[PDB]
This record gives C-alpha cells, structure tokens and sequence, in this order.
C-alpha cells in the first residue's frame, strides 16, 4: 500500500533521507560531482532507482535554500512507478552563478505524490 | 466517479493518452508554434477537461523535452470547474527554439490528490 | 472535517481566499516588492500556516502571471510542521520588471496529498 524501495546503483549512491519527522519529502544526494552553469541547466547524477508506492508517482521537487540562494529549479521530475533506469535531476540554474554540486550534497527532495491513476477517459460533446 | 472527462474542440485536438501505471496523460499540441529560446509560449491542444473529484489537473513537464530541449511546464494548475481551452505554458531555458508541430507531445496531465475542502480557520499561534 | 490553520503575522497579511471546486487558495503579498527580468525575488506574505494531516502545502503560479509577467513559482514545498513566515519565490523570466503591491494576488497554495509516513526499503532489483 506504501512502500518506497531505493536500488543503489553505485557505491557513490546515498540513500534518501528525511529532514524532519515531518517533512514532505525525502533528500536526494548527488553521486557525482558537477557544475550547474548560470541562465542554464545540468543533470546530476544520483545513482539511485526506485519504485515509489502504489496510488502515487515520485515528484522531483526543489530544496528551498537552493531556491532562494542559488536560484535552483528542478526540471523534469515526474517519475512514474513503472519507471526503474537511474533517476537523475534536472536542475535549471535562473542565477548569474554557476551552482557547484558535490558528490554527496542534497540537490532535491523527493515527494510521494498522491494521484488517480485508473480514471475512465469518457469523451463527451460539453462540460458542466 | 473518477472519470476523466474530454472535450475535444477541434479534429486538430488528439485525446489524451497514458501505460496503466504511469502518473500523466500526454497532452498534444493541435497547432505549430515554436517556443523561443531563453523565452515562452502557449501551445494550443483544442482540449478541455473535467478532472475526477477529488483532484485537480497538473500539466506537468515531459521528462525527455526538459533534458533534450530545456522545456520547463508554467502555469499548470487546472480547477475541476475550468472549462475553457487548456492551453500550455511552456518555458524554454535553452539556447535552441524549440519548434512544435501538431500531434507533437508537449506536456503531460497528472490527476493529482488534494484537500480542496479545508475548512480555513485564522489562529493566535501555530505552534500554540 | 479537514483543518486549514493561518496565523496573520501582522495587519498587511491577508488571509487566503478559495469556488469550492478551485485547487488552490489565493496568497497574498504583503509588502512591495519587485521581481527583476530574469531575476527573481521573495515576495513577502506576513502568514504562516499548518496544513491538514496527509498533505504539504504547495505554493504554486497562478496562470495569468505566468502568462502576461513570465511568473513561475520556486521552491514551494512547505512542509506541515512549517512555523516560520511563508514567503513566495518568484522567477521572472520575462523581459520586463514585474511590479507587486502589498495585497496583490502573487500565487495559490494547494493542499497536496502525499504518504509522508513511508517506509524505505533498499533492493538489490526494482
Ligand atoms: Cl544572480
Ligand atoms: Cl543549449
Ligand atoms: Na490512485
Ligand atoms: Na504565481
């Protein structure tokens, strides 16, 4: 009913962990080091795969302090369930700063998004 | 009563399609555009939607136009009482235009859960 | 019955507003500000707010700002045990400055739901 399974495809690989008990999402950890140039977009590496829990798909999110600091975006970001290569981020960079990723710093969290994923398509003439 | 209701305004509009498992529906372009380079556009679909009770529509990114051609999704939250024609933002943070063309995939629909009967209440203090 | 708790820090904040069929709930600023051309900025909003059990709030665009200001939404994951000043993240990736008043209507909260409660499991195969 919810499970969330991780592969660890390297070594270089960290499990995703949680910031608070309460936290919406799990952090995501780069597995390799990589720049994120300004005005521009890179993909970091993570090494990790998963299946997230029935009813949901994994969201891809941004941290806010990049937000705010660096002005990071996550691109991309919806993995489905049925998804299982590597998950790697989209960042977008909106800053005049390349943004510096090292192995091991958190880059995204991920959110167990609730959705319906079994709707009936029904074509019809009008709305309501 | 999780039925996705579709309203196609035009022979140019396709249905939207989804895997059982994956999150999204695709969302087609019905009409050519190109998005500019470092700029934006609103690509028409001759579409309009009833989502399920209980949800709204995300038009959420297409994972591969992110990585490939730097394709990020704007606006994108649908009511479940819009409708009008869902058009699609569509941020383009690369150096190429990125040209559509009807039939093209350009964005993906998730039927996300949410609470959209909260009760607001004003409070002294959160924490108490 | 599911429970939206807002604190209105000081008099400029506005409480949000939502059609009972809408996703989301206005949020407000609360101080002038101005979100530069392919800048952005920290919109000011003086509320903080508690999310029902089983969602997070997402701050998220409203559609006519993206369209006519190039307004997108950043970070925006704000999580229920969140007590501090919510303050809205904006990207402008127009060409033009975007101008905001205190009272303006500058994005919509959604109340997500999500499992918050999982459990990791590590596998040698997904
Ligand atoms: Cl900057
Ligand atoms: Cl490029
Ligand atoms: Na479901
Ligand atoms: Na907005």
């Amino acid at each position: 009913d919810k499970v969330l399974k991780i592969q660890l495809r390297s070594a270089s690989a960290t499990v995703p962990t949680k910031g608070s008990a309460t936290a919406a999402g799990y952090d995501i950890y780069a597995s390799q080091d990589i720049t994120i140039p300004a005005m521009g977009q890179g993909m970091v590496s993570t090494d990790i795969s998963f299946t997230v829990p029935v009813g949901t798909y994994g969201r891809i999110a941004p941290r806010s302090g990049l937000a705010v600091k660096n002005g990071i975006q996550t691109g991309a970001g919806v993995v489905d369930r049925d998804y299982t290569g590597e998950v790697k981020v989209v960042l977008f960079n909106h800053s005049q700063r390349d943004f510096a990723i090292k192995k091991g710093d958190r880059v995204a969290q991920l959110i167990l998004e609730k959705i319906v994923d079994d709707a009936q398509i029904v074509v019809v003439d009008s709305l309501e």
